[PDB]
């Protein structure tokens, strides 16, 4: 299928343990699209302060339409030294592996794979 149902956990900036994907853009657009297959990825809302805790190269979330069955189209964008990799709209939040994190909330996506 082209778009795939998630319910991803929404984690806090200062609970996360593995703060990104890996080292290059293209690795974490690639290991943020594995996690979201395996069920192990989680969404930080990104508001102020929550980048610079976290590492660069950056997976956002970003809304890609105007919400099938309560899930937001979404899809992924990178960002590396200020550089967007993808063009999309408002940002939903950063990507980062879970790890077993306690979530505060769950955000249901359409995510277009």
């Amino acid at each position: 299928k082209t778009h795939v149902q998630l319910s991803l956990p929404v984690l806090q900036v200062r609970d996360v343990l593995v703060r990104g994907f890996g080292d290059s853009v293209e690795e974490v657009l690639s290991e943020a699209r594995q996690h979201l297959k395996d069920g192990t990825c989680g969404l930080v809302e990104v508001e102020k302060g929550v980048l610079p805790q976290l590492e660069q190269p950056y997976v956002f979330i970003k809304r890609s339409d105007a919400a099938p069955h309560g899930h937001v189209m979404v899809e992924l964008v990178a960002e590396l030294e200020g550089i967007q990799y993808g063009r999309s709209g408002e940002t939903l939040g950063v990507l980062v592996p879970h790890v077993g994190e306690i979530p505060v909330a769950y955000r249901k996506v359409l995510l277009r794979k």
